[PDB]
């Protein structure tokens, strides 16, 4: 029959495809890296086309390599990099511009007019968001103010707007379906999370043809089908969608209130489930939409960090300093400290809870006797520091201090990081065996919508902490070590020039 | 309806190209698969990874260019020539991994045949030679190695197959089990004359005919694939050729006496000998090629096990380079090799030596010999080897090239190229498009279905990018050549069997 | 006796040159030695190492050119300006490593000196300024550091020295215990007017004057060494000077209004004021230089801590270069820095900032920033700093430089070389020999023993290999520098006092 | 006077060592000098750089340890063995570079000798083999190689000297033109029974007797030196041994049957034949050693041209290793060489082959062979190589060695050591101070001046910092050795005799 479920994981640097069974086991994984584009220092674009091709070709790769047929597939699950924005010709199916990645700082000016006009409170109250270039909203308008006759064609409904989810599905369903999810929508900055519907002022204000928005839907649900050839008569129902950090909250089973995870991908993402109730932050955090225990709408507090595993990949690729992302640890463990150095990975602004799109990355505390290692290690340490940073925003908004931090992601593998991570917070860190929880979540979500599993409790014992790390460092020390960060942090601030 | 796709299963990677009616390369994807070396002298590949990579590629090149399944007239297939796969018909799983054309394991087996005087027959009927390179020994070997296989094989539960064969099967979801003359004539299980399986041979090696695929023309609609898309959207597989043979065809070397040289993982020189199967006294092979129609033709062939693969050895194993075109970079940092010689016999010798017992060697090292000399020499083995066979080639053939037309990946190295000429004393023409191997498979597949009416349609298509002319006097060339022979002798018969 | 030998004791290595009467280099030796960073922001060397290196290079230049001890008319001497040694005259064993001029350890001391109101004196009696750059504190530091030191100090059991001193002492086996002016000018313990140690200062720092050597003139037979060879065989030491001052001299920037920049371990722009001891307004120093005969003169100095060492750091420490010539290679792989700024305050600031709490920093990183961008930014940091001093220079100097005399290893960098022109919006003159810091000392030694008659002979050697000229727009220039200034401000006072 | 200084002029660096009454090392200097290879097979050095570096080191190690001339009881000297220098007596300027012992360049000259029935005579009187290794051929070479040398040399004009000779004479300004037994021995220009220059040889090689220095005893005050310092301070030079014999002696291998192996640029195995000279019917060198008092003694020698030099090659030329000690690291990542063998005949053969025409080579290359297998194979040769001499030696000696007392810097490599053990199926004895060469030269000099009165004094000096026991089956041990032998044989006679 249909014994398998597939999760497409559209990430910021690579596209992935995973394959599970009823037991919730990965049978297969494929992954293809795509290119980053920086046409101006501060900007990041992606080829929607390249987003497509990779995802597709990976989908195939996982099956084909497994000797798995279109028919054994119960359903498709879709997770994606949260905020990147594409817009294309409804006819051609052709994008009228590159995708603008969630990290681009190009709409800073625009954010500025928002600011000026006094939309902060509304936006904050209505969206859970903050005005930063981080969001879809500003980006849309841009491509719009950029492409010559675009607004017209847009109203005339000739142009389409989409998040990565929306783009994958549509290409997937030949153009048939044009939908999006709750989790996704909530990041667009054009969507009212109370109303649960678009937001007129917001559209208004941004000036964006309503004609172009997809349609929000539940996270767990059937939206279409796909024909990926095979035998004929076979169609695969696509029935699960979630902005990736949320999928990862779900995949961790943080379905109840006060439940939180840390995710270490390109960036770092921490989120707490705030239940049926939506908390407003005072600590530089974002209110957003997560998944109830049934795919139903829940609310979350979330703290976003622009640079986590990307920093490492900068060291490898750009800096050519490690010649294996795990070399990182190798190098970093070759020193007992950083010799006073600090790295500030504000490559794409600050973001949280600082929210400083003018901040650029930086190195501090340089002395003649500082070596690469010290730099590598500092770079690692920077991840941890950022975490503590949000982790604190949290307790402050919530009044709870985690007992242990549950994490996940690719970098979690780095035991140096994990340990350090523990040392700095003064908390226990628990590492599972499966750190691809994001794709689990999408699987999970999609499976539900079609029988696959019938309830969360099915999955309740699948997830297991492969490892728990505990702090082996002095408060005093921890504190101290945190003190310089903060100081470095501020110095990173406002580098960039806003006229 | 607007494009044509070629599938190109390389020893090292699976690639897929998109071409239009005017023969343009619209798009390309390339995907790498692991080489497994169970034991030194052995080479395996995984059939599955092969399937995966190749599948993933096809999808990617289309998805990439925003091409719909529905806009593809046909799909052509070219593949690495000798690699053998044996899987269960029933469940579509391999009983063992693909044993590569390079694998030297069947050496013992070859010994037997020799003794049994099989040599004449083999040579005479298959045009081959008794070498571990051909698929024949490989099947048996797997058979011998697989317990109670023969049986099921006999009672037909297992299929035998070369790449094409495995590809197409996977793509017709088991519907068609085919092969073509080019490939068929590489297994050592087929009569190049009687155009069909040789019984003596089938007997001799003991292989149940039950497992052999159907042999067909290289240009003909053999079936359809369903890659998804608009529904009732199905694509015809109408072209099939062994890479070298495809390469040969994509160069429009469809007339008697026309030859090419391909620089790939190894090097394969081929000459079209028209309607006549010319027998090689000189160490070369007689084989099945394509006539201007996809009709059977014969060819003289020189096979050279290592070429560009040496370069990747340096890069990945030896770690000596930062890239393979970085090769030209270091090689030109030096003017000679300081006496150094490289005998890239990582997998036996090959034409015209045929010594599966030869192994890689470097000679004439002195205290001041550095890497560049070493890199430069790797390049030269490439040029040396070619001359060898070429020599064999004019003898046998009777022809005397006024130039050697080339292609393959390595052709971009101008160092290699320039050196090639000089060592040969012949001009060398390097075409604009070095990928003539997918083109051939395209042109085959396309002829099949009315994409192009004829070969003459793609002739004004060819375009020489560069002609390299020799910059040396015989004295040099022979000397350098001299040194070359000496080495060779030194590299043969390293491994033991006794 | 046909050759002259210059001893060159740098912050990184010890060198040794041989010059014929023609003022041609015949040969040279080098020997690197270890930098010790006992602690971030601390820098030290081993007095023996300096010694050792300096010896064997000396034996090697000779030996390798088949030149005999008896052909050598004199020994010139130059050295790294402020590093401090104090040993036991008894045994000749140092009581503590050398405290390198770069070292920041005596920032506390400098602080109380500021508290206690001494700025105005120092700046006035030394023309120095209050930084750990100078010996004064280093001395004090050690004294206070080492147990009953001040005793013996006063007993006459311990000796103090600057490198030239340490050298000359070892060479004469303890017989001579001298130093020149230029060097003395840097201790912050010596009155650039009264031309002699300053009691005030001695007193202010607690330094027995009985550990101090004799201040002498730059060109002057101070003594002789014995290096073996044809018995009775003896060599006179007749030249002494701070590298910088030595460079300045070797460059024949002898008349007032003369300035060169040198590019080594750090950067040092010096302008000859002649007998006029001008007082700095702009953050520069006022020291003692030499006129045409070794006689005293004054100078304005722009002193930059990091320059070639920055590049070294990339090679050896960051391992971003395989060869410090590759430096250009990389830098030129790009067209600009991609918005990056590097601030080489590895060992504090320097002129004209004077910030011992500043620490190296890098700014404006974006994902598309790579190593080349950075290597290039290191180099640019060098060209920047300099405009800074230049600026202050013309400030305090009142004169506007039309061209810049340049020298030292780092100048072989055409890139660096060209960037700098551009950025200054000034021409740049680059000589045929950048070993001018060794020329300098030879010269001085040579004059002393009459190897050479007058400068005028020298002159015709000064040949300009090349000259650069500003490629960028008067605007770019201001826009790049601008970036520079801000980065700077962010590096200041990173260190917690 | 509390110290002694050994000068150790090696093939690739020049060191200088300070020791006391307890013979404790107290300080060290080391300065590398350039290798020069005008042409593949040739090695020259620059008398000047060697001088230049040897001085500096000597001075560097004293100035640094704060030691003045006045504390130096004496100076010993050890040196690279056969490298020849010829220079104008007048000027002290050489008429050519030093021809290193590894240089092959007189190959032909050797050819004539052989062709003239000289083998026996030479072996019989010199204890040597006709090979380009020795001084003899190198002088004529120089002599013929320069227009009017012969003459002047006769007319007084020119001096000839090896490395010991050439240092003392610069160190003494022209005063002493001395050499030692050990040194003389290897010129193949000196009679080992007769203890003097061999008249015929000179005749033969046509060398004016006027250019030779005086032979002296290994431990004896040849003279004095002025390194400056505090007035009327001369230091005495009372010891000279070739590094090998200096290691032998330094080893305390004072009695017959006592042997050691040194691992440095080359590898030298030496057995003390006591007072008598054993003749080699097995390819070893019969040579002059030192008795417990620095007197004439005889020895057997196994000379291996490349060993540690091999590693320098990998590091600076091949580039492959980060620090010459990275070898072990790398070598220990593979548990074997995948069938590879390195035959380090960079400068020809050497005992027990004496193949000047051989060059280095790599056998058994397979696709999956990486740098590591090559690096480890590079080490194993070292070991193989010892086994080669080791056995000759037992055959020649009539002695089955029980343990192998080694020394040299490479001895620092555990791998090498266990390995060595394994393939020997012998226990290896690793000392605690690896500077034995310098110790040997110190003792000699210190003996000569009563710094010590005898060896006994130091019998309890020298320690076994470690013992290595084999851990490998005959079979396989025999097995790998076997691979080695084929490899060797395949390297032989690579180069061509004109």
């Amino acid at each position: 029959e249909k014994k398998y479920i597939v999760a497409l994981d559209q990430g910021t640097t690579s596209s992935r495809a995973v394959v599970m069974d009823h037991d919730a086991n990965i049978i297969s994984v494929s992954q293809r890296e795509f290119e980053q584009i920086y046409p101006k220092p501060g900007w990041v674009e992606h080829d929607p086309m390249e987003i497509w091709a990779t995802q597709s070709s990976t989908l195939v790769e996982v099956l084909t390599k497994a000797d798995i047929s279109s028919d054994q597939i119960a359903a498709i699950g879709i997770t994606n990099q949260r905020e990147t924005t594409i817009v294309w010709e409804k006819e051609t199916g052709k994008p009228i511009y590159n995708a603008i990645v969630w990290q681009c700082r190009r709409t800073a000016e625009i954010c500025e007019h928002l600011k000026r006009d006094g939309l902060e409170d509304y936006i904050r109250s209505n969206t859970g968001l903050v005005i930063d270039p981080y969001f879809s909203g500003t980006k849309v308008k841009w491509i719009l103010d950029h492409v010559e006759g675009s607004r017209e064609r847009a109203r005339r409904g000739e142009l389409l707007f989409g998040t990565v989810d929306t783009w994958l599905i549509w290409k997937m369903t030949q153009g048939r379906v044009h939908v999006t999810d709750y989790t996704n929508a909530s990041r667009t900055m054009l969507f009212n999370i109370h109303t649960l519907d678009w937001d007129d002022k917001m559209l208004e204000v941004l000036d964006i043809p309503r004609e172009m928005l997809p349609e929000v839907r539940r996270s767990s649900e059937v939206y279409g089908q796909t024909n990926i050839g095979g035998k004929g008569g076979t169609r695969i129902p696509i029935s699960g969608i979630a902005g990736d950090q949320q999928a990862a909250l779900f995949g961790q089973l943080c379905v109840k209130e006060g439940m939180a995870k840390n995710t270490y991908g390109t960036g770092c993402f921490m989120l707490m489930n705030t239940g049926e109730k939506a908390v407003k932050s005072e600590n530089g955090l974002l209110t957003t939409i997560a998944c109830g225990p049934t795919g139903e709408v829940n609310y979350a507090l979330e703290g976003a960090v622009f640079m986590a595993g990307a920093s490492i990949q900068w060291l490898r690729d750009e800096m050519k300093l490690i010649n294996d992302a795990y070399d990182s640890e190798y190098f970093a463990t070759k020193v007992q400290n950083t010799n006073g150095v600090y790295v500030v990975p504000a490559f794409t602004g600050l973001g949280a809870p600082y929210w400083d799109p003018y901040a650029r990355g930086a190195i501090f505390g340089l002395t003649r006797g500082v070596n690469a290692n010290h730099i590598i290690r500092a770079t690692l340490e920077s991840i941890a520091y950022q975490t503590r940073d949000v982790l604190e925003a949290m307790q402050a908004d919530s009044g709870i201090r985690l007992h242990a931090l549950r994490v996940d992601g690719g970098a979690v593998a780095n035991n140096f990081l994990m340990q350090f991570q523990s040392d700095i917070l003064g908390t226990r860190v628990e590492r599972p065996e499966v750190r691809e929880v994001t794709a689990l979540g999408a699987a999970y979500l999609a499976g539900l919508a079609v029988g696959f599993w019938q309830n969360l409790d099915e999955l309740q014992e699948k997830a297991v902490i492969e490892r728990e790390f505990r702090p082996g460092i002095e408060t005093t020390e921890r504190n101290y070590r945190y003190a310089g960060w903060k100081k470095a942090v501020k110095r990173a601030m406002a580098w960039e020039e806003h006229d």
